[PDB]
């Protein structure tokens, strides 16, 4: 069910796409994973501190494939934001996996995002969510390219706007 699109496609413009598809609330996000590891991805599970989404992860990313995912906050005048972690098992046995933050407030919090790669298979939860947030170094949602030496013969080049509506764009290729 989730959608893979061809590696080259993937840009900005593809991700706000994905954006106006989704309700139009305060708080969401469209992500794109270019997977240029020269390795297949398969789906572990998904951690969401707050907010939601309702679609799944896309099962299977082969190299050369985007994996397209999304996320908001729950509808109501509450203050919570759109805060998760994705987690995909590569081929060599490692874990890929991915931060996103978009808060509901501005002024106590920022856009923040992370990738990184774990020895072995595990699952998303609270305690990556807490490590890859105040422990890992992530960048924050800034409009600037960021790049990130994941190990293992890897690299990460990414994205992330400063608003609400965020657009998450993560390319993981060979170092």
């Amino acid at each position: 069910a989730g959608a893979c699109i061809d590696g080259a496609s993937l840009s900005f413009d593809i991700l706000k796409t994905v954006l106006e598809a989704l309700g139009n609330v305060k708080r969401k996000i469209a992500v794109g994973v270019d997977n240029e590891s020269g390795k297949t991805w398969t789906a572990l599970n998904t951690y969401f501190r707050s907010g939601t989404s309702d679609i799944v992860l896309p099962h299977k990313v082969p190299h050369g494939c985007a994996l397209l995912y999304n996320g908001q906050k729950d509808r109501g005048p509450v203050a919570t934001g759109a805060v998760g972690v994705l987690a995909y098992l590569m081929s060599d046995g490692n874990t890929l996996a991915v931060l996103f933050s978009v808060p509901y407030d501005y002024n106590w919090y920022s856009n923040w995002w992370n990738v990184r790669i774990y020895k072995g298979k595990r699952r998303a939860d609270q305690r990556m969510y807490e490590e890859l947030y105040y422990n890992l170094s992530p960048f924050r949602g800034d409009n600037g390219w960021h790049t990130r030496n994941l190990g293992y013969g890897l690299k990460s080049r990414g994205f992330m706007n400063s608003s609400g509506h965020a657009i998450l764009e993560i390319h993981v290729s060979k170092a």
